[PDB]
């Protein structure tokens, strides 16, 4: 067990993979016409554990065309069958490429075995199973004779353009049900994965390959992001974006796309279907258990050195319980494999990243408006190492309690306690994807429940705030026979 | 029945009714500083049915205003009593407004009384009773302790922003669908009616103050269309445009939308629910029961003048069955508010007369077009155009995809043999609806599925003619957990 | 786990804790002005447990007042959060305050551990999910238009006036049942706890206000049993009894209750919502496997002393089986925590009890138309040790076959195994909650699961005898809108 | 159709019928021993249509025997068939007997054909075509094995002991809902149904026979109220009472079962089923539809002479709408089995007459009363009270709550800004249902929230007129074990 994971860390430790783009079923290297990008360890960034193709643009075009030639013989593909490769893919990661699919995870997107094994085979799997069950339901329309007398059948189709498919590093399982959704529901796709996820996501794309999809109706396209999204989005029968990731690509896409259809490039009206996760903040009453609401805090912000898109990063503390929470906080912080460094809980993705983190840090430390209570250490000379980090805010509209980060650093507002009331709506006021409230008292949860029903998406009461999309790939077309003659 | 109708009528004719604004509750008229617009009777346009009020650019700020104001009252009221005021409005518009609600729409829409009476009376109380029946569904959530020992909720909440509703002339039905399905889920509304249908509109929001809509949850701006559009979508809040009409108007206010978005002037991501119809199609297959054909294709080209999202207005006819189905059709119509004589009904306005006008007067200079019938228009006394058919002599001519909105039909004649091929062309070449008339099986299944990308209404041997309310509000779910750490 | 269960048997019994009426949140000790009864051990009665305080004449006013007043902020809280309390009181007892409430429950109520498991952790815990289930289900109401155009709503309203729980010392489940059930619905309570199950019972009190119960909608007046009872239905906003307990003090209670109800005492008629268990028979055909009857009424009879609402007291055998069961019995019983006592499965309650017990014992000794056949010993100088008792009956209706003993005594008759359907008929003739049939012949079974139908609310074929109230606590309310105008 | 009907009514006008005990199946006349009720026509009080036997003490005793001897055979014949006898008895009173039952129910109990219709036919048919259709659903259960391999079954058992139906006049309907819902859960039944109700409810009797109902599944003993109740709870296997009717004769049989029950003569807890009704309210918001709210007033207050558990007796009007409601309401009672000029019906009997002109004389007295309408009788032909409107001058006088069971509306006039107050007042101070007349929201809201405790049923802009079966048995879970110790 422990040693079959051992195993496939070593071999990918010890040679770096080429990583071909994916097209019409076809494996291209880069044969020395196309650029080469180097994955590293986040953990040991002199670890090349991929050389990956870069897509041209000539490359994004075959692959569009193979998206549009694959598509019929796709979705003329009985569901059924359309279904046992998703779930084929499933059990195949689940055992026969278990340890592989871990290893990839692990050294690729810099995370230990228990969080790579809850996204790349847990959260991955269920994924590819509860869309089969939820699509089959959906499915599931018997043709019916109405009042009137006629008869009557719905049918859902794909979208008639292909589906662009941009996924993330930071789960592997976020690109699973990226491409995955729109295929299941008869759509093909361009995907584009992120740079720094190529190693396990090549590996979920050689496992889909096996489970039997057929050529061409998922293309695997790696490259330069601005270059592969503009000919992408250069194509007429764009269909559809499918992305998860940080605010501002997001923007960037939407503004590209919009300008295509408001000068008429597009066949149809595309459809944008992003998360982009936020500043997600906790909140806690002077009556919260204040242990747990400490735990749940350090988890929360902390975990996956907050790389997820439902990390907690803003805290507002009553006064009162201020000292308590953070003594204990600190304590527990200051008491505490792809590859690791003492006071780090793990790296964080890339260079990049480190660099702006560094920022934020060293901004944080000229700023009289913050003060950094705890931590603030960083190291880059074997990884890309940030450790967590806690800075007071004095006022609670400053730039840090909104500014999202994507890393260990949590900005904490303490309000007087009488104020509970003003605090829940000052959040009000000021977008996020996740909340949560830490409280016994229920007039006090019921309040924040209510006044903070139009904050976040998602809503936790004494839980850290990290814890229907396959209709938004189909259209319905109905069918109505008359029998009656005039 | 006719005596009710027939004094409604007089009511309405007899004199101009000014039709105010409503803003907060308030009915604003022009005082002297507004702009007015005169809604004439389209069959009789001398006639002015009302002079209606135009919103001024603070006019539309104190709507936008008022939406906001009204908000949290509106979406704490029970869903019960939501429901309630327009369950009432409903029963109000089918009993005590009925000959006034069938008259306004009549005169002001140029509709005979069956056409009205299905719109603005049984289409339009079905739209309420429909909707608060999903809605119930809708809100019918309980709270469940899941499996790992949490307990959940999860809630519709209504969109944070306002909802702008830009509803047309066409139907009175569906300017009571896109001001009361956003309004049903407890959203706040600035709507912006048709000038065509101000006055038909207009009852309707005073029945709906009458049904106990509270102020400001619904609030009635006709003005200039450019003025006012442009001064809602400068809003910060603006939460989702609802709308229904014509491509070019559709597109012009998703430029201006995506503008304002990616430029950053709006809080949220703006929702965009837009319908626009399109150029519909009647397919005849040889196998066809011809006479059946004929008369679907006349109801579903020429009623109401073709001024419907959904009407038939381009006819692919097999060589061997068209001159029978086009003498068939020719003798129909040759034995066929106001009215005049060769006309079924008035087309809305003059801007449309004359569109249509130019339309015909085209198709006698163009040497691949035949106008075979029809193609008369006059209007010395309401804007009337003739049910017209022109044969075009290539698929893909430009009279077989234009959207004329009017009585107008462009027929291609394919060869027998070549059904499947003209399949093909329909599939490679923007329809809310088409129909096959057909009697084979083989052919029907091989339409119906090589059309499916080609229409999202299909019908069978019937003219073309004949989960919305989700699109108003978001989940959020509450998750509390109870161990300790 | 045995060290964190020794640790809480340990702080109770090596001092008496003082425990306080709860009325609207407040703590009310005896302040040298209330009476105080000490709890005892009943394994170890020199042993105090706790020194109760006992609510006065004016205590129970305040009481009455506090849940009044508690009322209308109570039923306005949404069901979602009412519920969140009792599932967070189930959890805390299963989890952080398990080994307190299992020694509680051993040395106040005298169980051993598993007894004490099942119920104060697992049942208690049980009524608390289940009901919030239940209730869930019954809230899910949704408003409907009618064929005549009508709209319509229902909704279910709590009782107007106050329920007065009353709670028995045998589980501490029950107690939590008791008071969980109205208060779920909206109602507020005030509870007057048994005396012998104070430190449990308290300590689930405590683990309510921890979970967030609000104040006054739940108190906790332990007093004299007279003296509180008819304080507390004095007041003419009494709704509701909720009982259970033994026959005498519920037909107590009822004649008090009507006897106020017939003189206009109340603003409403009030409910009576009791449970009194009763004689529970065993009755074994010749065809019955005798071995697993003998074993079967072993645990129905002296499981915890007999003392459960549902335990076998009566026991029906033919004649030609009598010797092998009795005997078989008679062997099992000679070869066989808060405290024990050798001979002795356990203690009975209190000395009110084990007096009772003694009596029903030595009369036995008396009563030429009884024989006891096996034990009758009883030990009162340690705790209230009762021994496993048999009596046989010369005829099916002395007395001792219908006086509930409360305790582990049974009583049997031997009937000629010819007259199987006569003795039904007996059984049908002459109330109980449970009653059993041991058998393999299909016919008797068949027979007897019918003659004895209105014999036993709970009917068990080869099973001891040991083993929809929301609706009682609520009222329904419909609106009808019309919008037709004459 | 009318031919019929005045056939019928000719023929109990004719004569009188000889009305008997059924006891056991038996009809048991009075047979020079026992005493007689003489059943006139309230609307002409000399006509004498029934001679009703009265049962004896020995009597009473027998039909209890009755009822215990044919429990076992009645529960144990299948619910299929216990159904078809009350769907059959249904469907002869909607056919064969439909003229018979409806002269009964005007004659005697003083209705005109459309309240006799509603009640004795259609209403009645309801309650046993609906009662089969939800106890077929209660008797759905199927056995399940549990989790842990236990076999379970559960079934619905009757009560042990007998059932005392005790039923009013007012409707025909509600004697059969009585005896209906326990007997078809496999009870048995001992009836005494209301002296003046005793023609249609012999025939009610008379039709379950004919439909196949057995021998002392219900037993017919009309006697000295008094006399027969005091005998029907002596009796040890006492089960249940299922009692509609007046407060005061409700609480006089509770006292006397408590009284039975902790003296210890029942074998069980009897269960105790009654409906009282009480002083119902109308509401009235000063936004309120005025001429919807006047006639409702008047329909749920004056219709079959205020004689229904269900009836409006009291109303709150705004101040501001009271002068135009009230000449309204008093405008439109101007305008408007026997009859007589200036009444709608006769009340029921002789001592409800009396009752009600003391009422009436008493306000006459009273400085904070004031007849603004009515207030006349006359009872030289039939027990005739007209319709009464007094006004009180305090919104607790014992007008306002004092129950008058006739045609006596009692109104109290609220300062309009006094609305919420007046709801408190409502709340502070017995009622089976009540209404609200508004169009503003809010308002509403607020009442239907602030009277949540006041009334059962509650109406909004309707007249306040507008699982029983589970009463009547308990559940008896089996359990079997297979694993052997």
């Amino acid at each position: 067990d422990w040693d079959l994971l051992r195993a496939s860390l070593m071999k990918f430790k010890s040679s770096s993979l080429e990583v071909p783009l994916v097209i019409n079923g076809e494996r291209i290297y880069d044969n020395n016409e196309r650029a080469l990008f180097p994955q590293t360890n986040p953990a040991n960034h002199q670890q090349v554990l991929a050389n990956v193709t870069q897509a041209t643009e000539k490359d994004v075009m075959n692959a569009v065309k193979a998206a549009k030639d694959a598509k019929k013989d796709w979705y003329n593909l009985p569901f059924y069958d359309r279904s046992a490769i998703f779930l084929k893919a499933a059990d195949l990661i689940s055992t026969k490429y278990r340890y592989d699919m871990l290893a990839a995870t692990m050294l690729g997107q810099g995370k230990n075995v228990y969080q790579a094994e809850i996204d790349c085979i847990t959260e991955l799997s269920d994924f590819f199973r509860y869309y089969v069950k939820y699509a089959s339901d959906l499915y599931a329309q018997q043709p019916v004779e109405s009042a009137d007398g006629t008869w009557n059948k719905a049918e859902y189709r794909p979208l008639e353009g292909f589906v662009y498919a941009v996924s993330p590093f930071n789960f592997t399982a976020i690109a699973a049900n990226l491409i995955g959704a729109p295929a299941l529901m008869g759509n093909t796709v361009v995907w584009k994965p992120s740079q720094t996820a190529a190693l396990s996501n090549y590996l979920l794309m050689t496992v889909l390959e096996e489970a039997g999809l057929p050529k061409g109706v998922i293309n695997f396209i790696p490259g330069d992001p601005v270059q592969v999204t503009d000919q992408v989005l250069a194509d007429k029968d764009f269909g559809a974006l499918h992305f998860t990731g940080s605010t501002n690509v997001f923007k960037s896409l939407y503004g590209k796309i919009q300008s295509g259809v408001v000068e008429g490039k597009y066949r149809d009206y595309p459809r944008i279907i992003g998360e982009t996760g936020g500043k997600n903040f906790h909140l806690v009453h002077p009556s919260a258990n204040i242990s747990h609401a400490v735990l749940s805090t350090i988890r929360g912000t902390f975990e996956f050195q907050g790389q997820k898109c439902s990390a907690a990063s803003r805290l507002y503390l009553p006064e009162s319980k201020s000292e308590e929470f953070l003594s204990d906080m600190f304590g527990i912080l200051q008491s505490q494999s792809g590859g690791n460094l003492r006071g780090f809980m793990g790296p964080v993705i890339h260079e990049q990243s480190f660099d702006k983190l560094v920022k934020v840090i060293e901004d944080a430390k000229k700023d009289p408006e913050l003060e950094i209570l705890y931590g603030g250490q960083y190291d880059k000379s074997q990884g890309w190492f940030v450790g967590p980090t806690v800075i007071k805010a004095k006022r609670p509209d400053h730039p840090y309690m909104s500014t999202e980060f994507f890393g260990p650093i949590l900005t904490v507002y303490e309000y007087p306690d009488t104020e509970f009331n003003e605090i829940c709506d000052i959040i009000d006021n000021t977008y996020a994807l996740t909340g949560a409230i830490f409280a016994k008292d229920r007039k006090a949860i019921e309040y924040a429940d209510e006044k903070l029903k139009f904050s976040a998406g998602n809503f936790y009461i004494n839980d850290k705030c990290t814890g229907n999309i396959l209709s938004r790939f189909v259209s319905i077309r109905n069918t109505k026979e008359n029998f009656y003659e005039l």
